[PDB]
């Protein structure tokens, strides 16, 4: 009853054909492809549920996923989950008008989170190490079980007040053995109330991000998402049909939470979003998007022209911008560490960042032509503190080798001079 | 009358093969290499014909070149046409005495030329914005045509002498959209008479270079060129057994545009 050709054609198939080298045509091949599952890839039919069903088999198996090429129609709201490497490179993804899922790459179980009641918060409580400049934990001295671990930690002490909402304490770093930071502490605290922990990989993991079409013009808030990930490089990624305006839309590209130790690489962005409301006043959109990261490096990307500012930043740490091209550098909530701009090319909003440490310029060039907007100038000047923070920078601020083009003639027109050098300021005190 | 054996040998195959972990054989291989034409590849046949056939086969099917090993003699004045990435990682192309070809690096209609009676040229004429320190072309604001691409305009006025002969404006840059550039004119012009535009890719394409033998001196105005292409890494590369003398010639090796 079992003839040749029905058993080949069977999963057991390819263990049965030798390689002149040694071995089979089974061991050779270790990937799974979006064309091994018959995904039809003319954009005619959505696939958004056989997407889904790839990802599942693959996590299972613990196996990279490739495609060069196929454009694919997806709707709905799915979360895929992606444990390995992914290559998609050459793939168009066609988002419908109502589509908002996103991509879920995550490194699977990594993450530990201690609350207030946890055995390691009380130790960390009861003992010392909790000053200013402090560079190690006393209440871990003797423990193991935070060895190797990124930690990111909150305190039980209000900071500042932003929106008339109380922010409290916090800090980003990394733990060897016996209780020693990376990272000295730049406050003291009274105590800690929740700790999150994220191991780093054994394995270095690869992102080839696909061409993501935006002609339908979807807005949701982030296509590409990471969570609790170490140790992996994200490279490629491209907007293609994105239209010129978006009336009463946020759109979110690229978003990032609970990362470490990365770096990214040459995504292309055309022309950024132009996103507006009712009255036709602009709007926020970020092409990148990340909250609590650490040891991040961004090179070679390319999203410059008119609209809001392409990059959206809160409470990292050790961030390094190389070799970029972007209208805009911004932190909302502040961060510590240190923050370096190298060989960049910067649009018209300059550098918003308050912080917790210094920061560092050297041959960066800005163009400060504003003519599409009328005026909307919501930091007076190029390296800016955040207004809605208080304008604070307890920090340094040094420039090397800064290049000035342009002339910002629509923000003059509305204010009667031009813009500052540097500006600190808080737009309500109360 | 058709047996699997003669089955399994044609085009139809590796999908008649299945996977362990799902699909078959034929969806995890999508690339070629020189060894699936049978070139020969110890230096003892010219095979300047035989690449070229393999080139216009992945052309046609959009796939790329993948190969590692051999050793290949070429001769003549040959362009092989590539539109894709191009890994020759580990092959020594061997060149004779009159070898003149080159290898071609191309985007696949990513160009578009727009001469002095283009309806685009005559409205960026017609307008503002042509001041040294602009950064705005007012007589595109309203156009969308040129939106995402860079440029490489030309100029009506002569800038300097060189050997006699006048250069005239130049400008190269990129255009967002409405009209804004991300590199500021540092002279104004009175006219401008030609524009090259570039689209960039969607997806990002690799170059692995092979290594070349110059053990018989050849001295062609470039082996490798790359014409109207972005979005591209190239990466290796060598030359080997370079004679110590060049008399009355001017080799080059790599070349861009």
């Amino acid at each position: 009853s079992k003839a040749l050709g029905v058993l080949l054609a069977g999963p057991s198939g390819a263990e049965r054909v030798g390689l002149k080298q040694g071995g089979t045509v089974q061991d050779a091949i270790n990937w799974l492809t979006f064309d091994s599952f018959d995904i039809v890839k003319d954009g005619s039919k959505d696939v958004t549920a056989d997407i889904m069903a790839a990802c599942v088999v693959a996590n299972d198996l613990g196996l990279d996923i490739k495609q060069n090429d196929g454009t694919y129609l997806v709707s709905g709201n799915p979360v895929w989950p992606v444990y390995n490497s992914l290559d998609l490179n050459g793939v168009t993804l066609k988002l419908a008008a109502g589509f908002t899922g996103y991509f879920a790459l995550t490194q699977k179980d990594s993450t530990t989170v201690y609350g207030p009641t946890s055995p390691i918060v009380q130790a960390i409580n009861a003992a010392g190490g909790r000053t200013a400049g402090s560079g190690v934990l006393e209440g871990l001295v003797n423990s193991t079980e935070l060895n190797g671990k990124f930690l990111f930690m909150e305190g039980a002490d209000v900071l500042y007040y932003s929106r008339g909402t109380a922010k409290y304490w916090w800090t980003n770093t990394y733990l060897s053995n016996r209780g020693k930071l990376s990272d000295n502490l730049k406050y003291g605290v009274s105590a800690i109330t929740k700790i999150t922990a994220v191991t780093p990989r054994t394995k270095i993991v690869y992102y080839r991000l696909p061409n993501l079409d935006f002609g339908n013009g979807p807005a949701n808030n982030g296509v590409i998402r990471v969570l609790n990930n170490t140790r992996f490089i994200m490279q490629g990624g491209s907007i293609s049909n994105r239209p010129l305006k978006d009336v009463s839309k946020s759109p979110v590209i690229i978003s990032l939470n609970y990362c470490a130790a990365f770096k990214a690489y040459d995504f292309f962005d055309p022309y950024p979003a132009f996103a507006v409301d009712s009255n036709n006043s602009l709007v926020y959109s970020y092409t990148l998007n990340f909250n609590d990261i650490a040891d991040a490096v961004f090179e070679n990307f390319n999203s410059q022209g008119y609209g809001w500012g392409v990059v959206g930043g809160q409470r990292s740490t050790n961030i390094t911008y190389r070799d970029c091209n972007l209208n805009r550098v911004d932190m909302h909530n502040p961060y510590m560490g240190y923050l370096k701009v190298l060989d960049t090319r910067l649009g018209t909003w300059g550098i918003n960042a308050s912080g917790m440490g210094d920061m560092y310029l050297e041959r960066v060039t800005v163009d400060l032509d504003d003519s599409a907007h009328g005026g909307h100038r919501e930091h007076e000047g190029i390296i800016n503190a955040r207004g809605d923070f208080g304008g604070f920078h307890d920090g340094g601020l040094y420039i090397k080798d800064l290049t000035i083009v342009g002339e910002a003639s629509a923000f003059e027109a509305t204010s009667g001079h031009p813009v500052a050098l540097v500006s600190a300021y808080s737009f309500n005190a109360s």
